[PDB]
């Protein structure tokens, strides 16, 4: 193991202290500098992080690998410090894909959908009591009743194909909601070379209703799922019945009973939100009811 | 965990059996087809496969993935059934890559000198005790006569860099020996094999080699720089080229000075088995079994 002390560069930082409280419950050693104590650095040394104020080389010694917000900026004396020996420096974005490493890693992807998605997975999650570390714009949070950031054995996160981490993700299950050219072939190429970073007992869940998706589909040599209202899709909606602020539906599983649910927010496009929800929880063993109530009770994205 | 059976058409090739057989020790279900029972099917059978003889769809029932020698070839009856059905499809050598995830994988990629300090490292990690798999020209060989393979944490393999599997590689160590003429797409291809590693990895880099020198400093990995030039965390000094052998003596961190020798001449194999020590010392090997290793190596596929 050649990673045992991580310093964080500006830990007080927005990404940066949750990626630091996930490595301090991973069990690593963390220290990290910043401008100004807070908050944020008093919770953190608490959890076990060393905490500078100010930068100076100095305060890189012993690190085997520094976190930077984003630029590596060699005029920071502790940046400085740790190129000129050669120790890694990498930007938080790469950091926080790393962590997928550690955990049962679902990544969410697709040009639409992702930031629902990932918060209706973390709802019922949480209902079912798995409480997952859920990731939403670059920020690390804890679903459930467990507290701990990291804690949990799951990891779901949104994954932005335009990031430049995209492609870094080593994810257990990979969701594609839809693909939207708004070089399209090259952008194709990039989301089959994501799904094809799942293991081969990983899952691609993939929306056969969206065109792209559905051309794609083929390509991918990993176990697949799909979803859709598609005739042809895997998990499918049916009797949909739109009412207002809920819509209902029927889900058509494999090998299972057909079930009612309902979510608590309007549209179509959060009853396919919805249905990507439905094959990981299942694929999670996740009960009905854990399913309905996460749904129904799912009270929007922050909320 | 949405693979639990995975069958080979054509099993019973020299290429194929030898990923059932690790396969098998992983603890998955493992069948597989081919035209004739033989030796090497009975002994698939022995170690668990189920086989079938004759090719028919009816073989790929219940198969999470589908392992074909290369091509797809939608002509044979299971590959089309599994293609019906998105059952994944793929080749040997990508399958070849992913035993790596299950294992302490040490991918051994450079234009020049792969196949050779592949074999050094098998040699030093054996007299070590580790018994490792390892895998050179898409073959897996282990140390012990008569031993199943994939019985060991280590899995030692050639990365060649035309391969479409070399940017999905997940090892947990990897050597560049040196990049060897685009060519500056080659090195981008080289930098971001090696960001495949963990940030717990290890990335072995020969800075006698001007593009490995050149692309050292991109690569945010922990790393280990090897080779005769002064500034090389590991060096090699003292050498005495004497006919078909050469001894030298290695300088490495935090150890004392340790004289070596190879029984294959040229400078080349200096570096050969200065990669090998770089990675024998990482992994905690005794100075008596990187002596024994190197010494006792009588040359490729020998
Ligand atoms: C929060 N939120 N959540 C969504 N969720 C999903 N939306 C979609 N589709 C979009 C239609 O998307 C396109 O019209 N596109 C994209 C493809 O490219 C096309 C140009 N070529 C253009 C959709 C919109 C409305 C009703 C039904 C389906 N499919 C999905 N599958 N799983 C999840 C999911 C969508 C949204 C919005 C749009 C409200 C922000
Ligand atoms: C078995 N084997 N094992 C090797 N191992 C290594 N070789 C090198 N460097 C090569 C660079 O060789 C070139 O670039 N050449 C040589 C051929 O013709 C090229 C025209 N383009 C120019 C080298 C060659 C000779 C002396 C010193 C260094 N560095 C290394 N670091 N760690 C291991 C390692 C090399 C070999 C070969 C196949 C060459 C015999
Ligand atoms: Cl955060």
């Amino acid at each position: 193991h050649h990673m045992r002390r991580i310093h964080f560069v500006g830990i007080g930082g927005a990404g940066m202290c949750g990626i630091a409280e996930v490595l301090l419950n991973l069990g690593y050693e963390v220290s990290g500098s910043d401008l100004k104590a807070s908050a944020v650095t008093e919770r953190l040394e608490k959890f076990g992080a060393q905490i500078f104020i100010g930068h100076q080389a100095e305060n890189a010694d012993g690190a085997d690998v520094l976190v930077v917000s984003s630029a590596i900026n060699r005029a920071n004396p502790e940046v400085a410090s740790a190129l000129e020996r050669r120790i890694p420096v990498v930007p938080r974005a790469e950091m926080l894909a790393e962590l997928m490493r550690y955990r049962h890693g679902i990544a969410v992807a697709g040009t639409h959908g992702k930031t629902t998605t990932t918060s209706l997975i973390a709802s019922v999650f949480a209902a079912g009591g798995l409480d997952p570390t859920f990731v939403i714009g670059g920020r690390l949070n804890a679903a459930g009743t467990n507290a701990q950031l990291g804690a949990s054995r799951y990891l779901v996160a949104e994954a932005d194909e335009s990031d430049a981490s995209f492609l870094h993700l080593q994810p257990m299950v990979a969701v594609v909601t839809n693909i939207d050219a708004d070089d399209f072939n090259k952008l194709k190429k990039t989301f089959v070379e994501f799904l094809h970073n799942l293991p081969f007992y990983g899952l691609a869940v993939m929306c056969v209703d969206d065109p792209v998706v559905r051309e794609i589909l083929p390509q991918i040599a990993r176990p697949t799922v799909t979803y859709g209202l598609s005739e042809d899709a895997d998990v499918r909606a049916i009797n949909i019945r739109q009412e207002g602020m809920r819509t209902w539906f029927t889900v058509l599983r494999p090998e299972r009973e057909p079930l009612d649910v309902s979510v608590n927010m309007p549209g179509l496009h959060n009853v396919l939100n919805s249905l990507a929800t439905i094959v990981i929880a299942t694929d999670e063993g996740i009960s009905d009811e854990a399913i309905v109530q996460g749904l129904s009770g799912f009270q929007g994205v922050g909320r």
